[PDB]
């Protein structure tokens, strides 16, 4: 509970292979990060850059294999030696230095052109790693120097969640499969799935989705301030009108990113939304304490927050206030499963 | 007691088991292909849940059934049995088993008492407590009797997961190869049993039941203590990778030919699937190669309802080898 061991706790996660198994399975994490430092070749060919969480070392490699003339890869758990043996068996060891250690204590030989680092947890700022990389920009990065990913959007819409509905009405066919009635079991089962304060990760279609997504915050990493507005919490108002008919069950919360267009002068994004292709982030679902119904045209507004909990910093809290319709203001406070 | 019982006051562990159609409709049958010994006798459900299994006892015909039930659970098994207009017939009791104070001895028990590994939670000792301190003479006990097996296994996931760093260059140009002893360590040099099924094709020898346990014998419940289990032996069927053994379990009821519950992976899944125990690393056998071994049961030191497995094995003509596991 303490920060030493909340750290030991989190980076003995990254010493793991099993979460970074996970990230590197993800084409879709992966090759954009892979193609959005590829379209920043013109201003990487020849330069340096510093990756903030290198991890296995892979982001590093695409940045050499992108031209970069030094990469800094900077990684503070025990997975760093099993990126200096990647580094090395793709015969890279005498440009990309797998620097151990946490970026806001490493001493690099020079300032650099460009940082690049995947840093977004569940819900974009579980793990709180965001701080770690405006760190690293202040202290680090040239001015005028480039970063990779640039900017982090949030997005939320309401949602009649497909999978839930089907587990709620489990009870009611059991009679059909056993020739029991276990019908009156809906309500508990209500309770327990709904009527936690857990942010519930879980992956969405657009069959889910009860309304336009909208943007409710922009994160701009070369903006200072940022810091302090992670503290005091990040996220906004939201107001949307239903598509049609449906039980509401909640809100769904992601994310995208943003690479630079480089020469191309087309940016390129990285989504985590439901009607885009599967990535590991999956949706931060908010459940309400029960169903609502709603009907095509019913208004849906509210505001959402995103803050560290206060028992663990790296562990993303957010505070909700909603109403529905002609129904009363309420409000739900919520912590990462 | 009471952080075990929490875990059953929550709905999604009886979704789990009401949607483990292999383990209800096997429960179903084993009850109702019993109505002649039911019909018009007193039964005790250890354990009841939901209900569901109380309520199949009355469909076979049962005159009475007291539905024991720790946990806060026992609340929505009340209102399923007046749903299903059995209130006179069907008495939800709270509390342990053993401690409930029964109206009268009963003429059978029925119980779903069994964990991952078959005893993992450690139920089966409330089910024997029960059956001394409540089954009449001669008394019905479903099921009767459970089997405990063993094979060893080339686990197909295990496998890819193994594979996948020697993939990456094709996916992205970067070669991870080096990263295998390292998946290898994390992923089978632990000590942690690991649950997961299997398919038949990742069993690499005809398996081998390792214990019998007869619910209704003489000190069954000092032999939990000291452990169950027992001596193996088998020839591989092929080439493969041996990655360690699954241990399954099947239980029997009275046949009313017995119907028996399996949770085999050649046989239809289940939400116990089989136990996992993984040697450190992968170790290549061939067609007939011969593996023997030992197996025991036990309860972890630490934590009673937490199950350890202790393994001794020797393949082909390797050293023998032991590793000492806890369920994850
Ligand atoms: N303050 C920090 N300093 C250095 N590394 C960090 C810090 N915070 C988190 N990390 C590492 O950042 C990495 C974050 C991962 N999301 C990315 C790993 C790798 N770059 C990849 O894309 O596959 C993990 O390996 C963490 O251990
Ligand atoms: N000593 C005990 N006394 C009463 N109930 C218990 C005891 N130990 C475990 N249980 C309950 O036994 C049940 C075990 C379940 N595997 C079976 C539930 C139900 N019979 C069903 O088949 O769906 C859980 O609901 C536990 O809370």
């Amino acid at each position: 509970r303490t920060k030493s061991e909340r750290d030991q706790l989190y980076y003995e996660c990254y010493s793991d292979v099993s979460v970074h198994e996970e990230m590197i399975a993800d084409q879709v994490r992966t090759e954009a990060y892979r193609l959005g430092i590829l379209k920043n070749w013109a201003a990487l060919r020849g330069k340096t850059v510093l990756d903030v969480g290198a991890g296995t070392g892979i982001l590093s490699i695409f940045c050499a294999q992108a031209g970069a003339r030094r990469v800094y890869a900077v990684e503070a758990s025990a997975i760093w030696q099993q990126a200096r043996e990647v580094v090395r068996l793709n015969g890279l060891e005498d440009r990309v230095h797998v620097l151990p250690g946490p970026v806001e204590t490493v001493e690099l030989p020079e300032r650099v052109d460009a940082i690049v680092s995947e840093w977004m947890g569940y819900g974009l700022l579980h793990e709180s790693m965001l701080s770690s990389v405006l760190h690293a920009r202040t202290k680090w990065l040239k001015e005028g120097g480039l970063l990779l990913p640039a900017s982090a959007e949030l997005f939320v819409a309401p949602i009649s969640d497909q999978m839930l509905e089907w587990r709620l009405g489990f009870w009611s066919q059991v009679k059909q499969h056993y020739g029991v009635d276990m019908s009156c079991m809906e309500s508990f089962a209500t309770r327990c799935l709904m009527g936690h304060s857990e942010i519930v990760v879980q992956d969405l279609s657009g069959e889910d989705v009860l309304a336009r997504p909208q943007r409710f915050a922009q994160l701009e990493l070369a903006r200072a301030g940022l810091e302090q507005e992670l503290e005091a919490g990040v996220g906004g108002r939201f107001r949307c009108s239903c598509y049609g008919s449906a039980p509401l069950h909640g809100f769904a919360v992601w994310f995208q990113v943003t690479f630079p267009g480089g020469d191309s002068e087309k940016p390129l994004v990285l989504s985590t939304s439901p009607l885009h292709p599967a990535t590991h982030w999956k949706q931060a679902l908010l459940y309400l304490n029960e169903p609502v119904p709603v009907e095509q045209d019913t208004d849906i507004s509210g505001e959402i927050t995103l803050l560290p909990s206060p028992d663990n910093p790296r562990r993303l809290r957010i505070l909700l206030r909603y109403k529905v319709g002609d129904h009363e203001e309420k409000t739900k406070d919520f912590a990462m499963e």
